[PDB]
C-alpha cells in the first residue's frame, strides 16, 4: 500500500460519508437541516481534497520532505465547520462562536505555515498551534459544556458524545505531526499519511454517523 493507495481510501470513505449525509438530510425539517448541510460540506471538501492528493497534486517539496497542501486546505476549511456544528448543538450566540473558530483557525493556519517552513523555527509556528489548540479544549470543555447543559438531555448527550470523540482524536494529530515527516520524520510518509486518513475518517464521517444516529433516536 502506497501514498496514492491511502489517498484513493480517504476520498473514497469521505465520498460515502457525504452521500449518506446529503441522503439523510434530503427532508430535514426547516431547523435541523443546518446540520445535515455542515456535515456534507466537511466530509465532501475532505473527499476533493483526499481525490486531488490521491491524483499526485499539492505534493510540495519542503527541504527534504513533502508537504501535502491540499490536506491543510481540507483542514482549514473543514474544522472550522465541525467546530461550528458543535457549537450549534451546545446554543451558542455570535461572540461564543467567533471565539473558538478563531482559535481553531489559529490552529491550523499555524500547523500549514510550520509545515512549510523548512527550517527549525517552523517548531515555533507549530508551538502556536499547540497553545491556540489547549484554548480550543478548554472551550469545549468548559463554557461548551455548560452551555449545552440548557439543552434537552439528548442534545446535551450528543454534544457530550462528539465532544469527546473530537477533543480525544484531535488531541492526537499534534502528536503524529510531531512524530512524521513535518517534525522528527521518524514515521515515514506512509505510515503518517495511513494514520491520518483514518484520524479524518473518523472525526468527519465517523462523528457525522454517530450525529445521525443520535438525530433517528430522537
Ligand atoms: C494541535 C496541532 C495541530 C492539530 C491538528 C488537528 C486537531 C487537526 C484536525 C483535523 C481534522 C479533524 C480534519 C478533518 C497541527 C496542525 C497538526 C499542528 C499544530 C498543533
Ligand atoms: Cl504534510
Amino acid at each position: 500500500v502506497g501514498l496514492t493507495t491511502l489517498f484513493w481510501l480517504g476520498a473514497i470513505g469521505m465520498l460515502v460519508g457525504t452521500l449518506a449525509f446529503a441522503w439523510a438530510g434530503r427532508d430535514a425539517g426547516s431547523g435541523e437541516r443546518r446540520y445535515y448541510v455542515t456535515l456534507v460540506g466537511i466530509s465532501g471538501i475532505a473527499a476533493v481534497a483526499y481525490v486531488v492528493m490521491a491524483l499526485g497534486v499539492g505534493w510540495v517539496p519542503v527541504a527534504e520532505r513533502t508537504v501535502f497542501a491540499p490536506r491543510y486546505i481540507d483542514w482549514i476549511l473543514t474544522t472550522p465547520l465541525i467546530v461550528y456544528f458543535l457549537g450549534l448543538l451546545a446554543g451558542l450566540d455570535s461572540r461564543e462562536f467567533g471565539i473558538v473558530i478563531t482559535l481553531n483557525t489559529v490552529v491550523m493556519l499555524a500547523g500549514f505555515a510550520g509545515a512549510m517552513v523548512p527550517g527549525i523555527e517552523r517548531y515555533a509556528l507549530f508551538g502556536m498551534g499547540a497553545v491556540a489548540f489547549l484554548g480550543l479544549v478548554y472551550y469545549l470543555v468548559g463554557p461548551m459544556t455548560e452551555s449545552a447543559s440548557q439543552r434537552s438531555s439528548g442534545i446535551k448527550s450528543l454534544y457530550v458524545r462528539l465532544r469527546n470523540l473530537t477533543v480525544i482524536l484531535w488531541a492526537i494529530y499534534p502528536f503524529i505531526w510531531l512524530l512524521g515527516p513535518p517534525g522528527v520524520a521518524l514515521l515515514t510518509p506512509t505510515v503518517d499519511v495511513a494514520l491520518i486518513v483514518y484520524l479524518d475518517l473518523v472525526t468527519k464521517v465517523g462523528f457525522g454517523f454517530i450525529a445521525l444516529d443520535a438525530a433517528a433516536t430522537l
